[PDB]
């Protein structure tokens, strides 16, 4: 008849005095019961998918039994003892796969696995079980152990061993060692109706309920209950389940990922109902119950539409597919209607929502394909492992709100608390941890099945394992996830009590304090002179104090801050003495290295906490420079000391330089100074990793050959290093190599640009230099990844004092060494006053060391020095240039004062504009902040009109400066930001500014439509210009129009002709015959000047892109409405700027007839155009001569053409020989001196010109 086998699926039913089929309380709960009312054979459980269970071979637990003994200290032992338990553990799969589908047999050792929880039932001998006292513990364990093995045999002697097992038959399983036979209990469980199964000799029998036969080739087929995505073939969108206004929506979903499929959510997985008569396993008919609700889909009132039905029973619940294969991509059909789905663009209150619906349609298409992505079985489980969580927390945040607990619950949710964090991070946390980090597709998971709503919904109303356990579970989910962020604000004041109850609500805060940077310091503010007084007058070891004085990052932390160190000379009640000055300090030191316990521990503490913070004093050195005072370091420890006197130095001396030089010189060095200068330039810059700046490596061990006051530390230092040259000789960096590489680590740095800011051009710096090569030279997988980041900075502060030094400090002698003669009598080497501007450039540096609180200094003293600037702004650059920008980086804190402006103006006065403006994108990151600020105002009015200036320079430059904008990085968020603030804002003639900032980026080679292909998708999001009724602010239009040209006037796609066609399109020229006139006289006294840059606008729309403007049909659409409505706009005079748009309008009417051959049916516009190129007066005609010569030769090609296109052109001939024939200009301007290319080029382009006319038309 008919078998069981080993891979069929089925169900077994529990036949003795209570019934049921088997199931789990989830995948939190790890237990097993008997649903007698959940379902019947005749009535199946209605969840009967957590009700199924596959047959499976015998499993080998000797090597990973024997891996379950973590009795060892060795680690090679332990390492062993694995590889032989994943090897079994590998060796089950492959022996599993073969006896895949044989005759089950009666009296085999089969083990049970659950596909919904994808554990194996097991028996657990040496317990008792839980709800009966007798019976062992029957659990679903992961990975199981030999209490999985069952001895399957038959219940009644009908059957007995050595024939073939049947469908159906009632058996008892019975373990192999651990006793005695599973029995479903007779014991209904405490929470849930369930009947808790346990092990104990009983008349129960199972029944064996076949559910998918053993031939479900997947992910291969897409068999009844698989999970799956339905993607969009057109639309590009997922099919996805949830509530708009209170009412459930099914939709297509929208993203702004920019990749399609990187979305993926746990709402679009629908699971499928192979449907068939019976509840079991491409020409008959399925349905999708949502995977998240357990509401199913159906096609209900286009004729038809798809929404959510809550029991997926309804004929309307059925479908039929169309081209089955796991990952097909499908038309589906909806059964009882006979309709082929379709997906609209009207959606369901929101500005810009996403919800767009789906309906059906009696027409069947060929675009509207979704495709079966078959979802990871994991995944499922995922979200399952999840939803049960979000239900747990639906029980005891409800039961905890409203009353109490019991201890039976606390001791479960402690645990789920605890599994979470063993979730969120992708099994690596959880305790005494090594590592934190976290895993993005749960976290989603969370905000999106209400883990985090359940946990606010909780903490709300002994907390020593509850709050704030939760509040780490909350800095785990969160951690650089933006979007699940935008939430802890009026959760970020519970850190505080939850502070309080235990620092925990720290680790939130500073996982918030650095990247929620900037704008987190805003908010504690004096906060803080109250949450360190308290947590230091209640947290006696302070850790809130400390992690919060660890959290300071950014320049603008350092006020608010400052505060707080007042309090603490009130508050310094420690209760304890520190003192010597030299002896008893010391003696301190002598004491706690032992490591001795209680006294010694204590003195860490106070030890760090002196080193970060006390250093903290950056360049608030003043501040830090007064605070930390007598300067001693003989026992420096871990780069405590290093971080001080950067504390005590920012106070003195903002070293600068300028680069040492320029000229033709540098480079006949470097060049000279050959590769080496790239060699380490790639290992650096690059090779983070070890590897690629280790070859540059070798590369090196090859080669083969006034101070006074701040000298008196300098010394101290060369000895030490030395030193790290002494220890060097010791080749181990192990242990030591933690202390002294971190030391170090504070050294190795600080001293790159401690001899950036140090040195002396004598044979001192340098000769130290010498000590130094053997000093550097003294020092040359598994854990060392974790360790090799610290190791990756190390070589940072090697190759970082090596480059300050060796690229830019090295080599400065020999230069001015190699002064001679040349020609001019022995000359050798032992802007007219250059002092003058250095001196003045040095009351520039010292500019440079003055600040604002000193009133008295501040405006009277300094003044505008921008006079010297703006007067040698015409002379050769400096060398001591970058030194100039000493001065600059100053200013970019702020600007208030008016004053900024005119000694800020001496800057503009530049002329050497290349070379700097690379230079000058230094600040591209912080200046691109200098447009959204300068942006958010404009359209302190120096950092609007500064950024603008700063961008014509890096605008009136290179095509490489205009890549270079590189602007990705960011482009479409200066034009998206600079435009949100920008567009409705418009400044009247003649002052107004939106125009030359976004003016001078798209110079792209001053004319013509190439090299902007940067300018389809930034130009592709944004806000459009006003229509129809009405009217606009001035000049920006001006802007508008032209700036337009440049973003979509590239030469090379066919959009440029729906571009310059979609939007204005052919009905923008009707409203260009006439109130422009008005809009431009309301918009400023010289109302013709922004109505003629409106006419350079609209008569320049043939020049950027023409070519491409035509792309496709672009002169087969509006052919015949513009040239008539042209002659609408024939008349002007007094042109001059609108005689650049006479040449921008001759450049503009050169474009009417350069490209046509069968589409002109018009008359006279020859007459016309000649008429006005005779109506005028003004400018030498050599540019109206170029351009109605240009015109005369342009026109004088045709021939037969135009002889359609009017009557004649005789007027023409004359013209054209006059134009040609012209005077010295036309009368004696006598400019032009290349005449003989004047006349060649004019004489091999009017021999081009011979050619042509033989084929006119
Ligand atoms: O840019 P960021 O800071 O990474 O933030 C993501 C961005 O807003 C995506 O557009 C969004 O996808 P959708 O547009 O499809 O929502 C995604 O949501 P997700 O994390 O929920 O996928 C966000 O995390």
């Amino acid at each position: 008849s008919s078998f069981l086998h080993i891979g069929d699926i089925c169900s077994l039913y529990a036949e003795g005095s209570t019934n049921g089929f088997i199931s789990t309380l989830g995948l939190v709960d790890d237990r097993c019961v008997v649903q007698p009312e959940a379902g019947d054979l005749n009535n199946p459980p209605k969840k009967f998918r957590d009700c199924l269970f596959k047959l499976c071979p015998m499993n080998r637990y000797s090597a990973q039994k024997q891996f379950w003994k973590a009795s060892t200290t060795d680690a090679v032992l332990l390492n062993k003892l694995h590889h032989a338990a994943d090897l079994e553990k590998k060796q089950n799969e492959t022996e599993n796969r073969k006896l895949l589908g044989t005759v089950i047999q009666y009296g085999n050792v089969i083990q049970l696995l659950h596909l919904k929880s994808n554990k194996y039932l097991t028996v657990n001998k040496r317990l008792p079980a839980l709800l009966e006292k007798n019976a062992m513990r029957v659990t679903l364990d992961e990975a199981g152990n030999e209490g999985s093995w069952f001895y399957i045999q038959p219940f009644y002697k009908l059957r007995s061993i050595g024939d073939s097992v049947v469908i159906g038959d009632k058996v008892v399983l019975n373990p192999v060692n651990a006793g005695q036979p599973l029995h479903a209990s007779s014991h209904q469980l405490v929470d849930n109706g369930c009947n808790e199964v346990n092990s104990v000799n009983c008349n129960t029998s199972w029944k064996i309920v076949l559910f998918m036969k053993w031939s479900d080739n997947k992910d291969d087929i897409l068999k009844g209950g698989d999970v799956v995505r339905l993607f969009h073939a057109e639309q590009e969108k997922f099919l996805t389940c949830d509530e708009h206004r209170k009412k459930q929506h099914v939709f297509l979903r929208t993203t702004g990922r920019q990749s399609a499929t990187s979305a993926t959510s746990s709402k679009a997985l629908w699971e499928v109902e192979v449907v068939q008569h019976d509840p079991c396993r491409w020409n008959s008919l399925f349905r999708f119950k949502h995977l998240a609700t357990g509401h199913y889909l159906a096609a209900e009132v286009m004729v038809y539409s798809l929404v959510s039905v809550p029991e997926g029973n309804d004929i309307s619940s059925i479908f039929e597919l169309d081209p089955v294969p796991r990952n097909s991509y499908v038309r589906l059909r909806h059964l009882c209607t006979n309709t082929w789905v379709h997906s609209t663009n009207i959606p369901i209150e929101e500005e810009k929502p996403v919800m767009l619906k789906i309906g059906t349609s009696p027409l069947k298409e060929d675009k509207e394909a979704f495709a079966i992505v078959p979802v990871s079985p994991a995944e499922v489980r995922d979200l399952d492992f999840a939803n049960d969580a979000s239900k747990v927390l639906g029980s005891i945040a409800g039961k905890l709100e409203k009353g109490t607990i019991t201890q039976n619950e606390r001791r479960s949710v402690t645990k789920l608390l605890e599994d979470l964090v063993y979730f969120v991070t992708g099994g690596t946390n959880s305790l005494e941890v090594v590592f934190s980090k976290p895993n993005r597709e749960r976290q989603k998971l969370m905000r999106e099945q209400n883990i985090l709503k359940q946990i606010f919904k909780l903490l709300q109303a002994p907390f020593r394992h509850i709050c704030r356990l939760c509040y780490r579970v909350l800095r785990h989910s969160q951690q650089d996830y933006r979007k699940n962020q935008e939430y802890i604000a009026k959760q970020f004041g519970f850190m505080q009590k939850q502070i309080g109850y235990d620092v925990l609500a720290e680790d939130t805060i500073t996982a918030l304090l650095h990247n929620n940077r900037k704008l987190l310091e805003k908010h504690i503010t004096a906060a803080e002179i109250d949450t360190f007084v308290s947590l230091v007058r209640k947290n006696r070891e302070p850790r809130f104090l400390d992690y919060l004085s660890d959290l300071c990052v950014s320049m603008n932390k350092s006020i608010p801050v400052t505060q707080e160190l007042i309090c603490k000379a009130v508050l310094n009640p420690t209760n304890a003495d520190i003192l010597i000055e030299t002896k008893l300090v010391l003696s301190r030191f002598e004491f706690e290295g032992v490591s001795t316990g209680e006294n010694a521990l204590e003195a860490g503490e106070d030890e760090e906490e002196v080193w970060l913070f006390w250093r903290d004093s950056n360049k608030e050195i003043r501040s830090k420079s007064v605070r930390e005072l007598a300067q001693d370091a003989k026992e420096g420890q871990k780069e405590d000391r290093d971080i001080l006197s950067y504390y005590r130095y920012q106070l003195n001396l903002f070293a600068r330089m300028c680069l040492d030089r320029q000229y033709l010189a540098i480079n006949e060095i470097s060049g000279q100074l050959d590769v080496d200068l790239i060699l380490r330039c790639m290992s650096d810059e690059n090779l983070p990793y070890d590897l690629r700046a280790s070859f540059c490596r070798l590369m090196l061990h090859m080669h083969v050959d006034s101070k006074d006051e701040i000298k008196e530390r300098f010394a101290q230092t060369m000895e030490f290093v030395e030193e790290y040259l002494r220890d060097v000789v010791c080749q181990r960096f192990p242990f030591s190599d933690k202390e002294k590489n971190k030391l170090t680590f504070e050294v190795v740095n600080l001293a790159r640009n401690l001899i950036y800011f140090g040195f002396y051009n004598f044979s001192d710096l340098l000769r130290l230099t010498k000590i130094l090569l053997a000093i550097l030279d003294c020092v040359h997988p598994e854990k060392e990844d974790i360790m090799v980041m610290d190791t990756k900075l190390k070589i940072i502060e090697i190759l970082q004092f090596i480059l300050n030094v060796r690229l830019d400090y090295r080599i400065s002698c020999l230069l001015c060494i190699f002064k001679r003669e040349f020609d001019e009598s022995n000359s050798q080497s032992s802007g007219a006053l250059d002092f003058e501007h250095i001196e003045e450039q040095a009351e520039g540096i010292f500019g440079g060391s003055e600040e604002n609180t000193p009133l008295d200094l501040d405006d009277h003293g300094g003044r505008t020095f921008l006079r010297v600037l703006l007067h040698l702004t015409m002379h050769d650059y400096p060398p001591l240039v970058s030194g100039a920008l000493q001065l600059l980086f100053r200013h970019f804190s702020q600007r208030q004062e008016v004053l900024q402006a005119f000694k800020q103006v001496q800057l503009l006065v530049t002329s050497q504009d290349v070379d700097n403006y690379k230079q000058i994108k230094q600040d591209l990151d912080q200046l691109r902040s200098i447009v959204e600020k300068s942006e958010l105002w404009v359209y302190v009015k120096e950092i609007l009109i500064r950024l603008s200036k700063l961008c014509v320079q890096e605008s009136a430059s290179v095509r490489k400066s205009r890549k270079q904008q590189q602007r990705l990085l960011r482009n479409m968020g200066a034009h998206a930001v600079v435009l949100e603030l920008l567009q409705i804002p418009y400044e009247k003639a003649e002052d107004t500014k939106m125009q030359e900032i976004m003016r001078l980026a798209h110079e792209f080679l001053q004319n013509f439509c190439a090299g902007n292909q940067q300018n389809q998708a930034l130009l592709h999001k944004h806000i459009n210009l006003f229509l129809n009724p009405g009217i606009l602010e001035a000049v920006t239009m001006q802007h508008i129009f032209m700036n337009n040209f440049q973003l979509c006037s590239e030469i090379n796609e066919r959009v440029v002709q729906h571009f310059v066609h979609c939007i204005e399109t052919h009905g923008r020229n009707v409203q260009y015959i006439k109130f422009l006139q008005t809009i431009v006289k309301a918009e400023g006294k010289f109302i013709k000047k922004c109505q003629d840059m409106v006419m350079a606008e609209l008569v320049n729309s043939g020049e950027d892109v023409l070519v491409f403007y035509n792309d496709r049909a672009s002169f087969q659409t509006l052919i015949q409405m513009m040239r008539s409505e042209r002659d609408r706009m024939d008349e002007n005079s007094p042109l001059m700027y609108h005689i650049h748009l006479v040449e921008l309008l001759a450049v503009c009417t050169e474009g009417k007839n350069v490209y046509t051959e069968i589409k002109c049916n018009s008359l006279l516009p020859l007459d016309d155009i000649v008429r006005v190129v005779t109506h005028e007066d003004c400018i030498p005609e050599v540019k109206i001569a170029y351009i109605n010569f240009l015109n005369h030769c342009y026109v004088d090609t045709e021939v037969e053409m135009k002889e359609i296109y009017t009557s004649n052109h005789m007027w023409k001939l004359f013209e054209n020989f006059l134009v040609d024939i012209c005077r010295a200009c036309n009368n004696t301007s006598d400019r032009k001196h290349a005449d003989s290319i004047l006349e060649k080029y004019v004489t091999e382009i009017v021999m081009s010109i011979v050619t042509t006319f033989f084929s006119s038309p």
